[PDB]
């Protein structure tokens, strides 16, 4: 298998924390948080890492709140490659409401990057070796021009470097802009904004999945479609993919989970199935986990075995 | 084609109401309500309605609620067969809040029904011709001991009267126990109280459904799964069918419009494959409509016919 | 003392029911409601009954539901003047959210009215006796014109009738046309209305109330203003009353239980001070009450010895 | 007049977000912070200097988050004195949802302090000259001890450094072990857990603020009410004040602007009376702004003034 490595422009140290009650006005008093690591890539190589693969993760870092988020990727012998970032860490808030079980989250952007720092990132970017796999996911951070996003991409394929792109709105759509991805994986609402149309017909989805291999801007789409599961398509195959019957509890990180075990199948030169019911054995997998935890090993490889009948 | 009738204990009028946000405490103004028949006998019929078809809707009915109630279905030329109660229709609350769009749904319990009532509501039942289907769907109202609905299906099944049975808690095992039901419906909630184990492993639903099947309680069971679809069970057949990944604007109506697509198909002799899909079809043809409306004919022809290609 | 009536154009059968959590599209499954009088006139009777006098309740009935609030109101020991009505008397709801411990109120509209049910209303209130005090409490309902409420407020008058007026919007402004009301009580949101502009600044609560005195609308204006108690205003005194500094554990019915005691003291000819003092008594106790329970004697009590010092 | 500083072992750097909708499960997008000073200390020093007085805010200082509050507060002209401390300075969470207006806070414990930390901030304050005044505000931040606390302000009293306590639970017992504070403002839920006892009673609150009066533990004790004002308790007086019956848009920051007004007054040894006015002014003058904004200058002199008619 080659390596693998993930990029996370906007890393974040999230803190998820513990309150009775949830309601306006009035001061939520709220636990001692739990700090996590958090971003898209970052999420992808820890899902990889559950799944027994191992994925470097490239990102910037800056303050206290960087040094503690690369401290938290060590304990999980996560390997990384960071840049030292002006901007500091920002972070997430991650809130469980105890007389509900419900969750909220609050997604806020990550620190800005000056043209510097994202240049030593191209920079470790070029340093993997052509055939490696890198996985480009989460948000734009402030500070990046998206031309400079489509630059890194075409000099990573340039040199041999498989792409894998997980992101959303204009990001997305630079990343797509030169072409020649491997996979990228957007959710429906992701799908729809990068055809820029809705998709309201049954076969829209395929459709719409079917125009982006075909214009070349990637070689594997799998629209992940939630309880629904994924539909992958290729330049000679569409499949879908449905989930076994068994309750959620829990949402969070199901697309990196799903994009990390798409990954790992991807290094292993997988057929499209294989690697879909591998997406959606570990995405699904992370459903059955509480807050914000990822695919467990076992939890995946049990719904695999049953997606492969 | 055979003659459909449907069997609803516990009817409501609804009232569907209208206020700017939600937030406790305070008087929420809402809107004059507009009154829409409830319960889900009678729903399966609307929703057969709807699809072409036509069903008579038996249920209890009390005071000017369910006097409006009776005005309202023959308004949309529903046929019934109504049997007059002491205790006066209840209502059920839908409030749709603007600032979200969310809407909010108070389930309370039917009006009460006495002995002589109930023997009254039997009395209708078995008027109805061999052959015929009944479909029995909705929860038990307050004073109906269970041996009591246990009697009636078994007293209706004597005499060539076709049983459908949507129903949940201790109203579904009671309506299970005589056996040879000809279809149950049971969401993965009502199926896991049913056979009274969490279904928490990927084959639990599957293998749940055989059960009832091979026990000889249900000639077929179909589990519906929400955006999952439904798995179909028969003594040959085992059978699951996803919907088309299109975005559900609201769930309301869904179990009972699956249920209506069914039991015309059931009518008209389908096959259990044939069947599941029309089910889901317009199960799924509901949830694209706002609030409590149901499926349309021509949303679920498009679905059902994708389902088909 | 002199005979106290009440009169309640929109009367409403309030449906009190708990359901373990809130949240919005699926099925909120709550208990079997209890059933509890609803409306202006009618909570201010009962409020009335609790502080150990006697007001007379009159109040369109239709339909069973109107039947049990009539019934109701007998158990309660609250006389009652009722006049049949075509349309069913509609039904609020109150939910308690068992995990949170918060209630939320939907207010809907009262039943419509015809001409020939209002004119009966009218007679009743007409056979009331010269000296005697009549509290016209709550919303307007549909089928009423305006200027109906004018007429009968001056037709009572015109006959010795001593008017108190608690409402709202057009109605409230309609009812203090002719003007010569013994007493309103707007909360602060209601006065802003009737004077028709926004009270920003310190002193114009004061000002406004006293705008409506030297109109001649009311001969006493009785601002109540939540947690901060009352601010009564005469021709010759401006006095306000603070409640104690005790947490309120429900505010439903302050409004009407306030009104009831001001209506007592009005009876007993009793200073504006005492008389405002007793209704933040009795609005403040009924703070002190789950739900939608109204103020009780003792705690009335109290809570007037303390503001008497 | 005499020099002004405050203390607060618990800082924060705040962030404060907008998200136009809030529900569970899903991200909530929010918008790029905007940062804000936070801790009870901090906004005692910035409400005074609104009201055109100066104090000196002490406080433990950590990393870039803890250089940005320093940043802040220079921006604001707030002269402060710092220890700089291993843990960094931890932040708040202020969203804005802008579909119904209303406000949600989660409030975290701040950064942890060693025990050479605490003897730094300890030296800063024995710097004090005798005769100026300290204002200890704020929650208790882990690592430290509550012995310590009240070490601290016994060692600050013994040399003529006059206190004013506000905080709550075991800090604020605490904080009163020692006795002979100047002056201490719980609100009511603060005292009732001071005290130990609910305070179900009209005169409760009252003969608990004599009570710590009387045993010597305050000089002056202001028990704050929220919208019914305070009760200021002396060894020889006793008064309520209540503001002027104006709407609050939001009540962030009231206490914080009552005390920096209270202490202002205290500097300039006023009497009970027009320390107790000037606090409900500041404190109700915070409410007329929205979000975390304190009180106006302007908005103060105005309520004071009516208070003062
Ligand atoms: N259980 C609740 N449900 C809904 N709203 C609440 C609830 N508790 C408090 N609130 C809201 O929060 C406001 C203040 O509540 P609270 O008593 O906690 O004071 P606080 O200012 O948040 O905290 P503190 O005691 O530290 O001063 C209330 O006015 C109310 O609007
Ligand atoms: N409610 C669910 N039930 C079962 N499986 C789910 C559920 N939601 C997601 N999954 C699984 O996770 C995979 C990816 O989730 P999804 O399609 O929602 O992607 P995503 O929106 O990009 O995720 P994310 O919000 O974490 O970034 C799905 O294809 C599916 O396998
Ligand atoms: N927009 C809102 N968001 C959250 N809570 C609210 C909102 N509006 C009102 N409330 C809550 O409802 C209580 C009262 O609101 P409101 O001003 O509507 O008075 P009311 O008693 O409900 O009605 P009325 O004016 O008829 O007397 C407030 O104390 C507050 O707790
Ligand atoms: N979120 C959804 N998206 C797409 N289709 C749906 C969704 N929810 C339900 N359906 C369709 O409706 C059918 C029945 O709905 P479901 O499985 O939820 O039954 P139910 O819980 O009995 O419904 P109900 O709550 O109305 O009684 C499903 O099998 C599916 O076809
Ligand atoms: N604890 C919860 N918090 C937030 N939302 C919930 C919660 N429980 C259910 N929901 C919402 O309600 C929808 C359906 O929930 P549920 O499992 O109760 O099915 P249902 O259609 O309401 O009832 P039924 O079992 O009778 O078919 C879910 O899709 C979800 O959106
Ligand atoms: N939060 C509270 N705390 C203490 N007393 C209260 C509170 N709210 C109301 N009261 C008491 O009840 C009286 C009337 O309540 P309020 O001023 O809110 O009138 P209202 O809005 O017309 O009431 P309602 O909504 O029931 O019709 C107040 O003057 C006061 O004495
Ligand atoms: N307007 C809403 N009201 C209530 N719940 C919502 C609303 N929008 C989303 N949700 C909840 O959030 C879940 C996912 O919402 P969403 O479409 O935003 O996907 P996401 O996972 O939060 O974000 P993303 O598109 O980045 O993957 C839904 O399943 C639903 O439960
Ligand atoms: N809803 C309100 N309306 C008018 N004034 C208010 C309101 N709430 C607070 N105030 C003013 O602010 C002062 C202090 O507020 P409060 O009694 O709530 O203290 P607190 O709970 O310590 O404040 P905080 O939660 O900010 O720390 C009050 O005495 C009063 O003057
Ligand atoms: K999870
Ligand atoms: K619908
Ligand atoms: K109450
Ligand atoms: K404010
Ligand atoms: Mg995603
Ligand atoms: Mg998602
Ligand atoms: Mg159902
Ligand atoms: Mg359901
Ligand atoms: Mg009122
Ligand atoms: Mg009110
Ligand atoms: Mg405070
Ligand atoms: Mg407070």
């Amino acid at each position: 298998m080659v390596r693998i490595y993930t990029l996370t422009l906007a890393p974040s140290l999230d803190s998820a924390t513990i309150t009775p009650q949830i309601y306006p006005e009035g001061k939520l008093r709220c636990t001692a948080p739990v700090f996590e690591p958090g971003g898209g890539g970052i999420n992808v190589a820890r899902a990889i890492a559950h799944l027994g693969g191992s994925a470097t993760a490239i990102f910037p870092a800056g303050g206290a709140t960087g040094e503690h988020l690369v401290s938290l990727l060590a304990d999980e012998n996560v390997p990384v490659a960071t840049v030292e970032a002006k901007d500091w860490t920002r972070q997430n808030l991650h809130v469980h409401v105890e007389a509900s079980g419900e969750q909220y989250r609050f997604v806020m952007p990550g620190a800005a990057l000056n043209e510097d720092e994202f240049r030593q990132l191209e920079e470790q970017v070029l340093e993997i070796e052509s055939g490696a796999i890198l996985v480009i996911s989460g948000s734009l951070p402030p500070g990046v021009k998206l031309e400079k996003l489509t630059q890194l991409i075409s000099a990573a394929q340039k040199q041999g470097i498989r792409c894998i792109v997980d992101s959303s709105g204009e990001a997305l759509s630079a990343a797509l802009a030169i072409g020649n991805i491997e996979l990228v994986k957007p959710n429906q609402k992701e799908l729809s904004a990068l055809v820029n149309r809705e998709l309201t017909q049954p076969d829209d989805v395929r459709k719409a999945a079917q125009e982006i291999v075909n214009s070349g801007k990637a070689k594997r789409v799998v629209v992940s479609l939630g309880p629904q599961g994924a539909l992958g398509v290729d330049s000679e195959n569409c499949i879908q993919v449905v989930p076994p019957p068994v309750k959620s509890q829990s949402t969070v990180g199901a697309g990196d989970s799903m994009v990390g075990a798409m990954t790992l199948k991807l290094a292993e030169n997988a057929s499209l199935e294989e690697m879909v019911r591998f997406g959606v054995a570990a995405g699904s997998a992370a459903t059955l986990n509480q807050g914000t935890r990822l695919c467990s090993h076992d939890d995946t490889q049990k719904i695999y075995a049953y997606l492969s009948r």
